[PDB]
DNA sequence: CGCACACTCGTGACTTCAGTCATGAGT
DNA sequence: TTGATG
DNA sequence: CGCACACTCGTGACTTCAGTCATGAGT
DNA sequence: TTGATG
């Protein structure tokens, strides 16, 4: 019940739910802009060794569920996703500049949670149920 | 309940497991207890929180919480490397069967952990 | 209201060579 | 140009 | 024997200045 | 000095 992946010095199963918003909370991620964003984020992900498990684009925020290796640090992959998507989106959809002219597509904060198949409470119950704790 | 830092909001939990080198069953009695205390101290000194920790004779389970700035290889190095050094100094008797300079198996097992399941998260992510 | 994850100003790294990440501070 | 997603 | 997360040799980083992490390769 | 934890 776990499907572990293996690398040179480790066995792992790592997933994260990353969410960020549009700067000023403007509702600009619609129609073609949202569609182009999805293609851009997929591309950035593939080039940074991340696997996109789920992606949702709302008018003012984006959700990504990602699978990573132990070597992908969170700040590095968030900078790759948010910084390159902002540059690429303003170049691809110059109309974004009519509501965002200060050089930022994104809110400078990100939200990030680790994700597992079972819950933290089930994992604790499992460890505590073992007989040789000593 | 979500933690906050200068540029991020987060909830990062991991289940980390590693074994004794050669799979020797040496983590018992005073050795096991001394290890738990050493791992808790290393965690507190390196900004990690211990949610749960259990020690079996040949392996350790640790469920810990960290910030986005604490990369996995870095906190695994901090916990395994320093605990080995301290353990051999605190319990010289470990050298009886571990005389090669290693307390631990060089590999580690790590899983991200959430309070809700992936299936529930992934289902709430489409519903909006 | 008064912050702060979000707004603004500031520092440096590094890709996207712009606009994020790191980050302190005032509002 | 802000007011809240996880 | 040959495999590798586990065993061993190798390289470099960096703390714990020893013994992990990074890492490829032969068993 | 190894033989399997998630
Ligand atoms: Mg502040
Ligand atoms: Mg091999």
């Amino acid at each position: 019940p776990l499907e572990m992946k293996k690398g040179r010095g480790y066995v792992y199963q790592l997933e994260y739910h990353l969410i960020w918003c549009v700067k000023y909370r403007h509702q600009v991620l619609v129609g073609e802009v949202a569609d182009g964003l999805k293609d851009i984020l997929r591309d950035i992900a593939a080039q940074n060794g991340l696997e996109v498990i789920t992606m949702e684009v709302m008018p003012d925020h984006v959700h990504l569920l990602l699978s990573a290796t132990p070597q992908q640090a969170i700040p590095d992959f968030v900078k790759a996703l948010k910084g390159a998507s902002a540059r690429r989106m303003f170049v691809a959809y110059p109309q974004l500049k009519e509501k965002l002219w200060g050089g930022n597509l994104w809110n400078p904060s990100y939200c990030i949670l680790t994700v597992s198949e079972n819950t933290r409470a089930q994992i604790q119950k499992f460890i505590e149920s073992q007989h040789d704790k000593e």
